[PDB]
């Protein structure tokens, strides 16, 4: 087992990772900005190192600072969490060059899947179905671009190859705007991601965001932990997730599970990963693979009883996967609400002192949050303050418990999106289930 892990992150995921280390008997090192000195997990950590000022670019994204924290503290491994340097291949390659273990896939695998054009192509070779589009990038050549779009069929979507966080995409409804829309997206992709390449996909009008959770040990073994539906989105940013995805063709799903697990073994995947799919009319279409732990890993943990982060850390310490697919039984249904410190109506982030925090509880209620009473949320980072996660015998039961949980949650002192969640879990279409990726904004929408 890994001697000592440095947690190269903050907030709730940092606390999540610390919990898993402690269960495994692993020594923890926390890194933090000057603005995050109040973070809950710092006091629970064995060692703590301030690695820069408030701005993320000068702290958490500062690779040299994180590597020096490991060297002084004698960390043997580094967990990147999600975001920041989790899918930064230079980070991975740098830490391994310095003789540390990375709790994630190989740097090359991060690059293979991080470039969304080569990822799609790797999935085609693995016989995993893909969203119809350009076979590779969309060329600047006007004649060729226009012919490709025509063959796919409008509407299409232009997507950044190096894209992330739902940014660098543009939808084109008729051919007269394709070239100028592509021109604009490449420019915007150039600044935001340092790669101006874009590709073309069919714009799917009624899909659901369904994704497959995998774990792979890098020694020939891989399993899935079912799927998740994450269709409720605002600006391509997920708000609620659930597992398993309800109302899915069982044959289609069972087929996609096999393909994904088989791909892990092909490409040599090591750690936790997620294949992201768009599901439409009984059929899956790959869009991307997240080569890290996900925000919404808990719903999958609820329905399988497999601890994804502990497995990650076991794999990283060099262990074979213990769990066989035989033993992975998806049971019940789980629901996650992302609790964000933002305005529930204007979505403007809401930093501040949490004068009083009270967490919901009871049967089938889990809470993952670094909040505590007296804690000040800083302005410098993402708006995620906690995740309320319910579990039941069925989807209706998970929904009933989220209502209850949401009723008891108090984050007094700042604004949250809690009232939005309260509406969503009473929304007729969502309570029915299987709403598409366009539903929330459409709903919001009517205003
Ligand atoms: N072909 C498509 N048609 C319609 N919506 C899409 C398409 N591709 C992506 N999206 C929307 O963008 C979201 C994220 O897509 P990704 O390809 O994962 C982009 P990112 O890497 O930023 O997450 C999806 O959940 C979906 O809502
Ligand atoms: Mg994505």
């Amino acid at each position: 087992m890994l001697e000592k892990v440095l947690i190269a992150n903050r907030g709730e995921i940092a606390l999540r990772i610390l919990r898993a280390c402690k269960e495994l008997g692993i020594k923890t090192v926390a890194v933090h900005s000057t603005a995050d000195r109040e973070l809950m997990h710092l006091s629970l950590a064995d060692e703590s190192v301030c690695i820069g000022p408030a701005p993320a670019t000068q702290s958490y994204l500062q690779i040299p600072a994180i590597i020096a924290a490991a060297e002084v503290t004698g960390a043997t491994a580094i967990h990147p969490g999600y975001g920041f340097l989790a899918e930064n291949a230079d980070f991975a390659e740098q830490i391994e060059r310095s003789g540390f273990t990375f709790v994630g896939p190989t740097a090359e695998v991060i690059r293979l899947m991080g470039d969304k054009v080569s990822a799609k192509d790797a999935m085609k070779r693995a016989g995993v179905p893909t969203v119809p589009g350009s076979d590779g990038p969309l060329p600047e050549d006007e004649e060729t671009a226009l012919a490709i779009a025509r063959e796919v069929g409008y509407p299409v979507i232009i997507k950044a190859a190096g894209g992330g966080g739902g940014r660098g995409m543009r939808v084109v409804y008729d051919e007269s705007e394709l070239i100028k829309s592509a021109k604009l997206t490449r420019t915007e992709a150039g600044a935001a991601f340092g790669n101006p390449m874009v590709y073309l996909e069919k714009f799917l009008t009624n899909p659901r965001h369904v994704e497959v959770q995998v774990l792979s040990d890098g020694q020939g073994n891989a399993i899935h932990l079912g799927d998740r539906d994450c269709s409720l989105q605002r600006r391509h940013q997920k708000v609620i997730e659930e597992a398993p995805a309800p109302g899915i063709d069982e044959k289609a799903r069972q087929e996609v599970f096999a393909r994904c697990v088989q791909a892990c073994i092909e490409i040599g995947y090591r750690g936790a990963g997620t294949f992201e799919f768009l599901y439409e009319n009984g059929r899956f279409y790959f869009i991307e693979m997240n080569t890290r732990v996900q925000v919404e890993h808990p719903v999958s943990e609820m329905v399988t009883g497999v601890d994804i982060v502990k497995e990650m850390l076991r794999i990283a310490s060099g262990e074979k996967l213990s769990i066989r697919q035989e033993d992975v039984v998806i049971r019940g249904h789980a629901l996650e609400c992302r609790i964000n410190a933002e305005d529930p109506k204007t979505f403007m982030p809401s930093p501040g002192k949490v004068k009083h925090f009270h967490a919901p509880g009871g049967n089938g209620v889990r809470v993952d949050s670094h909040l505590y009473s007296g804690y000040s949320v800083p302005p410098n980072y993402d708006s995620l303050v906690g995740k309320v996660i319910t579990y039941g015998a069925d989807r209706d039961e998970a929904l009933a418990r989220m209502r209850n949980a949401l009723d008891e949650l108090i984050v007094d002192g700042i604004k949250t999106n809690t009232e939005l969640h309260k509406d969503l879990v009473r929304d007729a279409a969502f309570c029915k289930g299987g709403v598409n990726i366009h539903y929330l904004e459409k709903k919001l929408g009517m205003d």
